[PDB]
């Protein structure tokens, strides 16, 4: 743990957390990870617990072994939570991609998401109701949600995660969206102008931000081209940058920091050798779990 918690810095200056990424493993595999879990950081995302190959392997049956225990964490050390994630093309069992028929697909969509919202109703702040549903270009993914049922999932998955947790923020989470003028940006903002404005309630935007070096100066433009859907907020949520400059960092923390909608920042885990881009040291705490100069460089801009 360092001994100055970015955390509440950031805070301080209206935000809403800036957090990490957990889960039994991680939280457990050494006295430093939780520790320092808990003492700079105010939010967690499980990393992997709450994905559908995760929650539901078989249809109707779901497995939440994993997820009550990260959830149980969290609550346990008043961190904040962003459920991740209902619906992706990713990490999705072979059973709900093999569907064909519409009906079907809209029946288990929607009892996934009800039965996996409702088990922490009222614990989550925020929900990344879809995931990566943009091609490169902007246009949508041919996931099969997108296949079988049409654009119509978008409105489907919203609606039903409003009404089962009315407490929760919707968000649409996607990456790439790390330079105004970008294609999946302009696609991502003209898509939620349209979906707001037919009623779908969308209540966020969330960047997932996995950079490469030197590209943390162009994420302050990208947040402010997002703002322009209209969404209520808007979160940096899967945060990573190779080489962990402080340059880079400070220039993240600075763009959500001087953007009015970007309410919080979760950084994409807590050390280096837990990342799934370790082999970058993408992180702001080392292989000895001990903070790193851009750990230090977003407590002093703050
Ligand atoms: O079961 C194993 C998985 O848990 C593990 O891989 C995880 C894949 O997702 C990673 O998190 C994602 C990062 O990429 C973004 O696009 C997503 O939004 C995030 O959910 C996570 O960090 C990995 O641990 O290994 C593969 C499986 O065997
Ligand atoms: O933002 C991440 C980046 O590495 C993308 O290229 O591949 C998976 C994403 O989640």
């Amino acid at each position: 743990q360092a001994s100055v918690s970015i955390d509440a810095k950031f805070k301080a200056h209206g935000k809403k957390y800036l957090g990490t990424i957990g889960d039994q493993y991680t939280l457990t595999k050494n006295t430093k990870n939780p520790a320092i879990i808990k003492a700079d950081f105010g939010q967690l995302t499980p990393e992997n617990s709450m994905k559908w190959d995760a929650t539901e392997p078989n249809r109707g049956q779901f497995t939440f072994s994993g997820s009550d225990y990260l959830v149980n964490f969290a609550q346990s050390n008043g961190k904040l939570i962003r459920g991740h994630t209902l619906v992706w093309h990713s990490q999705l069992p072979g059973w709900v991609s093999s569907i064909t028929d519409k009906n079907t697909l809209i029946s288990v969509l929607k009892n996934h998401i009800t039965t996996v919202m409702t088990r922490y109703k009222g614990k989550i702040y925020a929900w990344d109701v879809l995931n990566e549903i943009f091609n490169e270009d902007g246009s949508l993914r041919n996931s099969v949600f997108y296949n079988v049922i049409g654009e119509d999932y978008v409105r489907i998955a919203f609606e039903t995660a409003r009404s089962v947790d009315p407490n929760a923020k919707l968000y649409i989470n996607d990456y790439n969206l790390d330079s105004a003028g970008y294609s999946k940006v302009n696609g991502m903002v003209s898509h939620v102008k349209k979906w707001l404005a037919a009623g779908i309630p969308i209540d966020g935007i969330g960047s997932q931000t996995h950079l490469g070096a030197g590209a943390g100066s162009a994420v302050a433009g990208a947040l402010n081209a997002l703002a322009s859907a209209g969404t209520k907020e808007i979160a940096i949520t899967e945060l990573d940058i190779a080489g962990a400059s402080s340059t880079d960092y400070v220039n993240v923390v600075n763009a959500c920091l001087n953007q009015a909608k970007c309410v919080g920042i979760t950084v994409w885990g807590v050390a280096d050798p837990d990342s799934w881009r370790s082999s970058s040291s993408p992180l702001l705490f080392d292989g000895n779990y001990n903070p790193k100069a851009a750990y230090n460089a977003i407590a002093n801009a703050l």
